[PDB]
């Protein structure tokens, strides 16, 4: 269980910043704040990882959402993050994301864009 | 709000079950059944949608994970998908997913399969 | 060698039209129409395919680009398809494909949109 | 055109070498010789870049495949990377990439992997 190794406080190379709890459960739970795009202030976001990872140097598989809707805006979008926690001195959170944008049938195929974050403990 | 209209019973087209439960807030909590890979039974799933989407046609963005941990298996992995929901006589959430297995640094370049799933309300 | 096979006319679920020269040696070459964005007639192809698959019902691994100049517009932007050739009565390419545009360093994050056709030797 | 800017050897984080010649006319050719995986020595590789970019500082769309069959071996799949050029002191070529193997039909849900290689003009 790396459940202390993911919880805490998290930094990508844009300059967003999440901050998640990991449940002794699987669960992920916590708050998302984009450095770019249609956003401000903080978005809820839930996720899952794996809570009893291989013992053989394999990081950890996770996986979490945010809906880009608060009370200050909606970008009719979510973002989903699939990646891996690696620990050790220099943790790291290495994702791949999906982002969808709500579209007419017609736009459908331009609907998502796809990226890479690569998360730490400490900031830009 | 498709709150209504999301939650429910989906099938894909590989034969796999996802239940779903929308929360006025944003939120989907629910349980997925896999018919392919290192799978059995039901996985606990989590996830977002944009609860108040624009009203000109649009689908709804939404996404959710998977953990491929549960009380029969552990495979190590996790499944986002990120898509919408398109309401209508034939309702239909498309999306698009990312699997990212726990690796070594070694293999981390062959950690992520991507892939597409289509869910309907009536079964193969 | 699925050579006779590649080569021809395909169209996929958007009503785009793919031209293409399967070489004995691995090569791709032919003409892209897109039904859809910023794209006015043909453009210029180039990809490979294993010219050896196994023997085994496996499909056939192949790739290709497309840069969206031509003589008509310019629309600073590239997709790849990967993906596989399988043969038969309901001959299929299914791809996924990858749409990078040029960018600024600040919006490199929104560069990339992702997404998937699949291409049949008859046309919608 | 970034011609010149593109033609030359490239490295990437893992090692790999790309050796490409860009074309007047938008095509890219060379070799590609991947420092990780079911691959030996130098595959062929094509592809097509933007000729006349945008002049506001953005990057130049590009992308190109490799099929992964030559002389020594047949891992019977395909890559395609797709990304932009960034020209300047550290020149980079940032990428996304899809690489799909030939799969029976029951297999094509994991037939393809997706990742990030950036590619600079120095090595590791
Ligand atoms: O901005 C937000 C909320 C914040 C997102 C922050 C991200 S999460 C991942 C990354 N990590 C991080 O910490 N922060 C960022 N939501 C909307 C985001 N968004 C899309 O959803 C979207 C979806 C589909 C297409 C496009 C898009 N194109 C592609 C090129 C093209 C060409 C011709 C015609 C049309 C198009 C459309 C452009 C922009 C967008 C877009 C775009 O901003
Ligand atoms: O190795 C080569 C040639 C060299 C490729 C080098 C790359 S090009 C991108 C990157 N840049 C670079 O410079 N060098 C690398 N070709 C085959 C590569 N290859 C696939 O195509 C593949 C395609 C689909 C699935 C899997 C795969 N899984 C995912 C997890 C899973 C779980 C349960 C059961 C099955 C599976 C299957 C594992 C390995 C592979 C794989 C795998 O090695």
């Amino acid at each position: 269980r790396d459940q202390a190794g993911i919880t805490g406080t998290w930094y990508n190379q844009l300059g967003s910043t999440f901050i998640v709890t990991a449940g002794a459960d699987g669960a992920l739970t916590g708050t998302y704040e984009s450095a770019v795009g249609n956003a401000e202030s903080r978005y809820v976001l839930t996720g899952r990882y794996d809570s009893a990872p291989a013992t053989d140097g394999s990081g950890t598989a996770l996986g979490w959402t945010v809906a880009w809707k608060n009370n200050y805006r909606n970008a009719h979008s979510a973002t989903t993050w699939s990646g891996q926690y690696v620990g050790g001195a220099e943790a790291r959170i290495n994702t791949q994301w999906l982002l969808t944008s709500g579209t007419t049938e017609a736009n459908a195929w331009k609907s998502t864009l796809v990226g890479h974050d690569t998360f730490t403990k400490v900031k830009p």
